[PDB]
């Protein structure tokens, strides 16, 4: 039955628009297989199309906005793109039609509407690019009746082991196709849909823009050779129309030119399924998917007061749809330094210089290949897997579709090496690498990241203890299935726990340090004078100078998060010996958080160093770090320390802004200093943790119940309204918010953990 649910989930999630790095494209969850991508651009001149053409996601003054209006990876959805440079409002509807043995069928409609500022007679080039990787697989464009191109549909017939037999149809579409009266029309036709079928080595098929442009350039070269010149030139849109040459190949370029508005369909028909997919099927399955998206949203994200209004419902649907719509499938080699240089042990003073020297050895090499199915922080800026971000992404996704979230967790833990390391940043294949400067590609097996995926597992365990619709919850509805998932994952969780304790260990014993436990002490590896990238809080101020005796209170709290999860999951599997050990470790972290990290002087938790004179010094920078044992759910509801932290959270002169909690106190010496990334701005992921812990205390007998209720009510309101006001004004989710102005700043399209706002609105934790 577990095995049977797994096969149904594989068949359900196989196809998607799983290329979030590009405006629109499809691929299945198979490394070497069939991939599609859309390109478009206005052409007004002989040289402009190279600058107007769109393919990979960006955000600049030329693009108003874009994103999913609705999306469920089992059904598909609808994306809107508002392009100022090309004067076009585009819609891309994608739908999946189950059937057959090869992951079903799918269809897409591309609709382009000129905006009010566009010339009514604008010429727009549209390209559908198709590639297929694999040794024993075939793809062939059926040639047209006509001499120079297609009057009707383009049919590609292909086959592979993975997909069996299939046809992919690009329909004629609706819209004016311009006609050239030039002499050239005798040899190239007056204007029509054309296909070029080509072959390149499999590993470069992803480079769709340069491949297209090499063909356009060959066509212009042919014009120069055959005496078409500036004495009497063809129109630009005809200069940039490829000569029809359909055939067999691993690359197929389908090109159309439209004058004014256009639409056309893509129909992928799996032969092993029922009848072939039609344009009438597409229209029906699109209407049905919207209905089902609507019904599910209302059950799962039931927005509570004061956000019950239709304005907040539209905001919620947009934040949620962009988060789940970033889900990608990535496949390829990773760049990893596997030297394990001893300098990476960071055991001396000045360890950052020694570790620089080791990095300048450049022993990193490509390894894999690996696959990953995951959500991403940002399509235009960060279109790849980040380890602690994915913990935040999956909290709303798990509400939507717990079986989807378990699949993404399973995908992440299948990356873990023998030692228990998962790289914090997954850059899988040349396409993923193309977006990342060579300097920032290399992963280091001594770099951790917060284990925020354990938070999702906690939500699953609580849900466990208490057909697309059926599959989305099969792993909770069928307890046997839930447990077997956990039985299989449990060892890898344990391995990661053991990896943190071997690789991220702090030094109690070699210094004048007294504490309950000799064992429980943690220090993040990887830290430089100005930075600690592995914590997630890049430039949050830490002990200066960095020092092998440092202890980090956030890291100890994350280790607490893991033990608590291992206790729950261990108990469930009856792993008795393990639970006795975890229980003793938890007890020890509870005591040692107080003995090593609590400051009575300052009334909060603090990181620690070793003095010029070799004694334990607390270093207190009031901010997110200061709250960490509260944020990770480690403090008893009656704790006096909790009460002092509630005082710090509520204090306007420290953390509390009208727009949410500040990353750093206005009182701290390092407020608004240097790059100011984590040194003042409001971050929705840490606000989300504070909101959930306040609510926990608010719905429980104890002394701070009513303090918590007031702070919960106001913080939820402030965070939601800040993200909402910015969305209404700009159309974007932002990376962080300015605590003086409330303005979104840094990166747009951050969906991204900013989409936690949908869970904050829906409440009832
Ligand atoms: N100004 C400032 C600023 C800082 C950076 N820093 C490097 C960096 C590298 C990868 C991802 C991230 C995003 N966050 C950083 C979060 O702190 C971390 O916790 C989280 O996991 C990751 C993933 O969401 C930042 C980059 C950029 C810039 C890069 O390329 C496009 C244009 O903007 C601007």
């Amino acid at each position: 039955l577990h095995s049977e649910i797994g096969r149904l989930n594989n068949q359900s999630l196989l196809w998607g628009p799983y290329r979030p790095n590009i405006y629109f494209g499809t691929r299945p969850r198979i490394g070497k297989s069939l991939m599609t991508g859309l390109m478009w651009g206005k052409i007004e001149s002989y040289t402009d199309f190279q600058h107007t053409v769109r393919y990979t996601c960006e955000q600049n003054e030329g693009m108003k906005g874009y994103g999913w209006d609705e999306y469920d990876p089992r059904r598909g959805g609808i994306q809107s793109i508002h392009d100022i440079q090309n004067g076009l409002d585009i819609t891309t509807s994608f739908v999946k039609i189950p059937g057959g043995a090869h992951g079903g069928s799918w269809a897409a409609r591309i609709k382009g509407t000129l905006n009010d500022d566009a010339p009514k007679d604008q010429k727009t080039i549209v390209v559908f690019y198709v590639s297929q990787e694999g040794e024993n697989s075939e793809l062939e464009a059926v040639p047209s009746e006509n001499e120079f191109g297609y009057e009707g549909d383009v049919i590609l017939k292909g086959r592979s082991e993975a997909l069996g037999n299939y046809k992919l149809v690009v329909t004629k579409g609706k819209g004016v196709i311009p006609q050239s009266d030039h002499d050239l029309s005798r040899l190239r036709g007056p204007g029509q849909t054309v296909v070029q079928s080509l072959t390149y080595p499999d590993e470069v098929l992803w480079q769709a823009k340069p491949i297209l442009f090499q063909q356009l350039k060959a066509g212009i070269d042919w014009l120069v050779e055959n005496k078409y010149d500036v004495a009497d030139p063809p129109p630009p849109w005809q200069v940039y129309l490829l000569a029809n040459k359909p055939g067999s190949g691993n690359v197929h370029i389908v090109q159309k030119v439209f004058e004014g508005d256009f639409e056309f369909d893509i129909l992928f028909s799996s032969e092993s399924a029922g009848k072939e997919v039609t344009s009438k099927d597409l229209e029906r399955e699109v209407k049905q998917a919207t209905e089902v998206f609507g019904e599910r949203f209302a059950r799962v994200f039931d927005l509570k007061a004061p956000f019950q209004g239709d304005n907040y419902k539209k905001f919620g649907k947009s934040m949620f749809s962009n988060l789940i719509g970033g889900i990608g499938y990535f496949y390829g080699h990773s760049l990893v330094d596997r030297s394990y240089a001893p300098e990476y042990d960071e055991e001396n003073e000045g360890f950052w210089e020694d570790a620089a020297e080791a990095r300048a050895r450049h022993q990193e090499a490509l390894e894999g290949p690996y696959e990953l199915f995951t959500s991403i922080p940002s399509r235009p800026f960060f279109p790849r897997g980040f380890l602690w971000d994915e913990g935040f992404h999956l909290l709303p996704i798990a509400d939507w579709d717990i079986d989807l979230a378990l699949e993404i967790i399973k995908s992440w833990y299948n990356l873990m090496d023998e030692d228990g390391w998962i790289a914090r940043e997954q850059i899988l294949g040349a396409e993923a690498r193309s977006k990342v400067p060579k300097e920032f590609q290399t992963q280091y097996p001594h770099y951790a990241n917060p284990p925020t995926l354990f938070l999702v597992l906690d939500n699953f365990v609580e849900r466990l203890r208490k057909l697309d619709e059926t599959l989305s919850t099969a792993s909770v509805d069928n307890p046997e299935v839930g447990l077997e998932y956990l039985r299989r994952l449990y060892p890898l969780l344990r391995r990661q726990f053991d990896w943190f304790r071997k690789t991220q260990a702090g030094d109690i014993k070699s210094y004048d340090r007294e504490a309950y436990s000799t064992k429980e002490a943690y220090r993040w590896r990887g830290r430089t004078v100005s930075h600690c990238l592995t914590s997630g809080l890049d430039d949050y101020p830490r002990p200066q100078p960095p020092h092998p005796g440092e202890l980090h209170v956030d890291l100890m709290s994350w280790v607490g998060v893991m033990v608590k999860s291992l206790i729950s999951i261990g108990s469930l599997l009856g792993a008795t010996e393990d639970v006795e050990f975890y229980t003793k470790v938890l007890d020890a972290i509870e005591h040692n958080l107080d003995d090593l990290h609590w400051s009575e002087k300052e009334g909060c938790y603090c990181d620690a160093t070793i003095d010029e004179f070799e004694e334990h010094k607390l270093v207190c920078h009031k901010g997110y770090i200061s709250l960490f044992p509260f944020l990770t759910g480690l403090l008893k509801p009656d704790s006096p320390k909790l009460g002092k932290l509630l005082a710090l959270i509520g204090d306007e002169s420290e953390l509390w802004s009208p727009y949410g909690l500040r990353s750093l106190s206005k009182k701290d010496e390092f407020y608004g200093t240097a790059e100011n990334y984590w040194r003042s701005p409001v971050w929705i992921n840490i606000n989300y943790l504070a909101i959930v812990q306040l609510y926990n205390i608010a719905t429980q007998d104890g002394p701070y119940k009513e303090t918590a209720r007031d702070l919960y009510t106001r913080l939820r309101k402030n965070i939601v309204e800040t993200v909402y006001r910015n969305w209404e004004e700009t159309g974007f989710a932002w990376e962080q918010y300015n605590p003086e102005t409330g303005k979104g700043q840094r990166t747009q399209h951050f969906t991204g953990w900013t989409s936690l706002v949908v869970k904050i609105m829906s409440g009832h934790h």
